[PDB]
């Protein structure tokens, strides 16, 4: 029972996010203005959405719809919905606790389904379990209808203080918000589909069945494009608690909402059959990983309050939920399997990332070369990062298809991959460590050229080392084990070495004090990844037998391995002016 | 051999037209204005249109292409081309002869296959001939490649005149058409999609498929949507015999095209299979009736010349295109059969046409009821006349459902139903004289109420006649034949007089010269309907033996018969102000 056909997973990460790209290549070109895709919204919005909404309504079946996991998704959502309310009504200021406790728990709650949850699941779901897709239908409205108006009635609240005649009347205010409720399309549409399931009993009449799938299967492409066409220039700047209170509701709604999911599904479905609560505990997973639905930012919008907090977290939200729907839908994928075609899922993993990783890469450096930033400091070491990283995932291509052919050139590429790696591993070190000497602002005239040759020779010569000393081992297919304990020794050596090297360069800028605004965060977010590959190392010496944690932490080595020119693509190349 | 199925082209008709009749309300409405329909367009025909060219023709099998009916396809829209450029030249002002002869070629050989084409030819073909879907992709972008630089040439010969430094330089001009043919989407992505046939082998790329179809399948509805939002308001007046060109062009590009392409199929395939040969004649025929594609009128656009004519004939194409299709097609589908379920096809198709007449009456009614111009003249009787109509419509309704069930609702359904039909016949005469007693402006006081009894008696008086001296026939299920041959001499009395007075009286208004600028046509467009009402009838009694040229008389007299509420809608409900 495989029960996720995970191996058609990233031909559709692939299109819902290539859609979205190109809406936003289109909106900041400047093919499509924000007026224009105003239009294309509309027609999204009024014409294809409701005709998918009703088809999919009106044919579905209720007598096979497993309720327990129905409403054990939205005792989920309820109680995310309520910690959030409860704490953003605690913490915040008492002139916008109101807004942002009626905003911020809409915001983690609901999911970004009919554009980007449907594709997923229809591409891990058509094969095996064809009855998971009629849930996404039949959650996103519930969901929205039975947490929506607890929201609308704080932000009616809001609305209400500035005017402030203390007017009372309960009614006026919550049957205004319950009112805004059902003028949402998705609520009467779904309300008007349950009406026409009963009366035309489940099937669409066949003079109007072409015509909803003409306007219904319209839907996702166009619906993904005006979704990349709205964040062109949405993520603004923010304030200091801000950025803390945005890694707080992303890290809410993509984290511990699927975990809620997973065990109150775990706990509430107490079906006879145990294959069918693990797919059902799996997809519960996977459903909460989907980002935050534009709506809000469009409730916001429509509120004028609090517009630029949701806009970048719904831009935010997207992009970062990007690989979690990779590494979490690999991680639930690999409980029983087998333990030898592991290593295959795993350079499988490691070779869709990397394609991804060398064309955001090529993009950064082109537009880094042609920016001619390349030639000042810190941005010189950053070109050499940029190009190690490249060697590393071309390192991989070749890795894929010559592991097979001959031991001359599979020790060529491993010999060039982790002389890139090791050499990425020390230029995080390097690169922190420039950043810290020129945040002194002394007359020391910086060695880059001592530098450059540091980074180009060490890992080289750790490499070397490897070859002269090491023994190759024929039996491992995997690239972490090519010359046995030897290997995980000094890949160990080199990651301690640079975290500390870096970790003290990080803590001497704060004590101390575009450019360094997001040097930083680049810095900052690899340290998270060289610690992740510092602990793998350390686990493998000292535990003899490899457990489970040993593989999900091996897969995590793989992401934050491979993965690094995703994040620097995403800090460094999108970004203006250049 | 079906080689048609014909049942499903109706759901097919009714989603190409939906999907513009919703692009056109959303248009007038005012939720999409023009600008933003811009960005929707700039979205159809950048992003979607080339993932949709790129996608059949990497997947294209050229080993399986059947090239005499391409070619044959390709010498049809030569001859047109080079027939309607030859007049065009001779017979134009010598100040825009050349714009002419270079956009109304062009205009009567392009068709709109990739919007509407495609989703006819896929209901059609789909489950007999998979493999004629093909030759859209394939036809439309040689016949583009082979036939726009001639007519280029011309247009540029234009924009050169007003210059005029007769700078020669053939290679200037006729390279620039040539360019501005190859900077077409089309052009260039069909080239590149028989690039990548060869190249990856007749197999789109596992991580690129998804992509590819996610952005293909976006093209349908959001370009039939595009299409409908383009013909808002741009229909504008015209000149005398430009209403005659335009006439001629459509005729052109409808008529003539069509029997080019089955006589040059017919002369060209030389296949030893005679129902292959058959089907392609059909698919040839059907292949001609698709209506102008709106890239003609951009090419207008582009040229700033003769925008005006190019616009209204795609506006006005479109619409004509829409019956022509549905009756071409059954008329093709005639040929073998059976005798007797031939009257099924006959009543499925006046019961197709009754449901579009029966929607289009009550809009009509609608709006010359909530505008209150029905109690002024001539709007009361055309006020009667969508009424009578709409009770035709309504007796059709009821006539299918209640043939096989009782014989007094028989009775009742078709008393009415051929009352209403009647009255509709003389109430053509009663408009026609109203107006010619109009337009003489004496004093004469027009007894309406007169004439609306005349109008509601008459034709009640003649079927109380049928019924109490007619003999009622058990084995015929045709409409046509209730009284046998007293019915049908009484439907002969009644147009033959309609006509006459009709006639008199459109003959009267010429001699003696919105409101009558309208009128005139409506008048006039019902008197090619009695016409060819009046001969099925003079056929069935002067010959005993019922050819296929009574067979295609009859169904036209359905078309013309049912379809009066469509044309009247036409005419009289798509229009502003009111
Ligand atoms: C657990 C972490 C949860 C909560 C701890 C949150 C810590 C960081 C945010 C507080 C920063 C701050 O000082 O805010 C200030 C302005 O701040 C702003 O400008 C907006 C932030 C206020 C609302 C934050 C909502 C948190 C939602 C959380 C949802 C996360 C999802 C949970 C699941 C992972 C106002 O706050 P204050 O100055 O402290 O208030 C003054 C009153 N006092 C003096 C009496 C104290
Ligand atoms: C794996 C492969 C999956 C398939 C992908 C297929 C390929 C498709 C790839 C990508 C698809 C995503 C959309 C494409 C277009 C981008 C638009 C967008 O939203 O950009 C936003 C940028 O966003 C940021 O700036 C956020 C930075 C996040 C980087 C770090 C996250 C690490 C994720 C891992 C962590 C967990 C690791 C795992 C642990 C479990 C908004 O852009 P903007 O508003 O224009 O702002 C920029 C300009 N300005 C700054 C000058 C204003
Ligand atoms: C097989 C899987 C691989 C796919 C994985 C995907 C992952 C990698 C994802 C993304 C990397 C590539 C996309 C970058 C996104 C931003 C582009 C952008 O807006 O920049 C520029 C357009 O630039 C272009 O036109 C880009 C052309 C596409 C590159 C690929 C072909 C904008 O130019 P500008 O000067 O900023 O515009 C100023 C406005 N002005 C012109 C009006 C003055
Ligand atoms: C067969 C019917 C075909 C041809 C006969 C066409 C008859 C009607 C059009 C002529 C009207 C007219 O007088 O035009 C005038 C202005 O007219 C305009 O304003 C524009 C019309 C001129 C170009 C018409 C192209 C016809 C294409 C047809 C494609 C149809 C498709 C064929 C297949 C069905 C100019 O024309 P003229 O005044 O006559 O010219 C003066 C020169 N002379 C004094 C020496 C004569
Ligand atoms: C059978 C059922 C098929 C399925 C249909 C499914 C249902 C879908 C139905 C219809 C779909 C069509 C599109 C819907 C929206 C209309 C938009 C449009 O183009 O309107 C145009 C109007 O056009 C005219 O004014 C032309 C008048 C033609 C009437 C006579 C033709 C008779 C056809 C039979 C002859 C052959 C008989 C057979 C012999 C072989 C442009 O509109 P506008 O620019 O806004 O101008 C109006 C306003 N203004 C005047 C104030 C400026
Ligand atoms: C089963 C098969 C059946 C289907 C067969 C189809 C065949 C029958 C086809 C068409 C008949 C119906 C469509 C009419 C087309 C024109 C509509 C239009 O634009 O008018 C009005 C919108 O009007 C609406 O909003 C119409 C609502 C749809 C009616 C059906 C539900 C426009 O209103 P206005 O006052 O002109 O706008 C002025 C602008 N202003 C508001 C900014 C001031
Ligand atoms: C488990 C996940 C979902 C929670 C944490 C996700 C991380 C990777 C997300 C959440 C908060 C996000 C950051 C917070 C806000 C900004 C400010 C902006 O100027 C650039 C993007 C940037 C820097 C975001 C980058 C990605 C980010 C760090
Ligand atoms: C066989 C077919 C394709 C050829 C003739 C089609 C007929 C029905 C078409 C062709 C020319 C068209 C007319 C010519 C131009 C106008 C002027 C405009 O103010 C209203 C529409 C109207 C009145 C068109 C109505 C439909 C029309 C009469
Ligand atoms: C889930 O349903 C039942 C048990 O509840 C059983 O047929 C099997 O485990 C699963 N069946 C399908 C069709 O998924
Ligand atoms: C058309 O092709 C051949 C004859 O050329 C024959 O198999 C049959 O008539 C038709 N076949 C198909 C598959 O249409």
């Amino acid at each position: 029972p495989p029960s996720m056909s995970i191996t058609r997973l990233f031909p559709a990460l692939l299109e819902c996010f290539g859609i979205v790209l190109c809406g936003y290549i289109a909106g900041r070109a400047n093919v499509i203005t924000s007026t224009q895709a105003k239009g294309l919204g509309n027609f999204v919005s009024r014409f294809a959405l409701p005709a998918l909404l009703f088809k999919n309504m009106v044919v579905l079946n209720f007598s096979n719809v497993d309720w327990s996991f129905l409403y054990s998704i939205l005792i989920a959502k309820a109680s995310v919905f309520f910690i959030v309310c409860v704490l953003t009504l605690l913490v915040a200021s008492p002139d916008s606790r109101f807004s942002k406790a009626g905003l911020f728990p809409i915001f983690a709650t609901q999911s970004n389904d009919f554009a980007l949850g449907y594709p997923i699941v229809e591409a891990l779901y058509q094969t095996t379990y064809p009855e998971y897709l009629q849930y996404i239908y039949l959650v996103a409205p519930i969901s929205l209808m039975m947490l929506n108006p607890i929201g609308f009635i704080f932000c009616e609240i809001q609305k209400w203080k500035d005017t402030q005649n203390a007017s009372q009347n309960k009614i006026k205010i919550v049957g205004l918000g319950l009112l805004r409720v059902l003028q949402n399309p998705i609520v009467f549409m779904v309300f008007i589909g349950i009406a026409f399931n009963f009366i035309l009993d489940r099937k669409v009449p066949v003079y109007v069945e072409n015509f909803l799938d003409g306007l219904g299967n319209s839907f996702s492409g166009s619906a993904l494009f005006y979704l990349g066409l709205t964040m062109v220039g949405k993520i603004k700047r923010l304030k200091k608690s801000a950025f803390v209170v945005l890694i707080l509701l992303i890290t809410a709604k993509l984290l511990v909402l699927p975990l809620l999911c997973r065990e109150m599904v775990e706990l509430l479905d107490k079906g006879d059959s145990v294959v069918n609560h693990t797919s059902l505990s799996n997809y519960a997973f996977l459903y909460g990983v989907f980002p935050v639905a534009p709506g809000v930012a469009i409730f916001a919008t429509q509120f004028n309050m609090e517009v630029e907090i949701i806009t970048s977290g719904m831009v935010i939200s997207t992009f970062v939920s990007a690989p979690i729907m990779y590494v979490s839908a690999w991680l639930l994928t690999f409980p029983t399997m087998d333990p030898k075609p592991l290593a295959y899922a795993i350079q499988n993993v490691s070779f869709d990332i990397s394609i991804v990783s060398l064309i955001s890469l090529i993009w950064s450096l082109a537009i880094l070369l042609l920016s001619k930033k390349y030639k000042q400091l810190p941005h010189m070491l950053t070109t050499n990062l940029l190009i190690a990283q490249s060697i590393v995932c071309a390192g991989m291509m070749i890795w894929n298809f010559v592991k097979e052919k001959n031991f001359v050139g599979q020790i060529l590429v491993f010999v060039l991959l982790y002389s890139s790696l090791y050499s990425t591993y020390l230029w995080t070190g390097l690169l922190a460590i420039s950043l810290f000497l020129l945040k002194k602002r002394e007359r020391v005239q910086i060695p880059v050229g001592i530098i450059i040759i540091s980074g180009w020779g060490i890992p080289a010569l750790l490499v070397g080392v490897l070859l002269i000393t090491g023994k190759h081992n024929g039996d491992s297919i995997d690239s972490a084990f090519f010359y046995g304990k030897e290997q995980m020794i000094t890949t160990a050596v080199t990651l301690f070495c640079s975290i500390l090297i870096a970790g003290i360069s990080l803590m001497c800028m704060n004590q101390t004090a575009l450019q360094l605004t997001r040097h930083v965060l680049l810095c900052l977010l690899l340290i998270i990844g060289l610690f992740a590959n510092l602990s793998s190392c350390l686990w493998w010496l000292f535990n003899q037998e490899p457990g489970r944690l040993y593989v999900e932490l091996q897969f995590f080595c793989a992401v934050f391995n491979f993965g690094q020119g995703f994040i620097s693509f995403g800090i460094f190349g999108l970004d203006k002016h250049l």
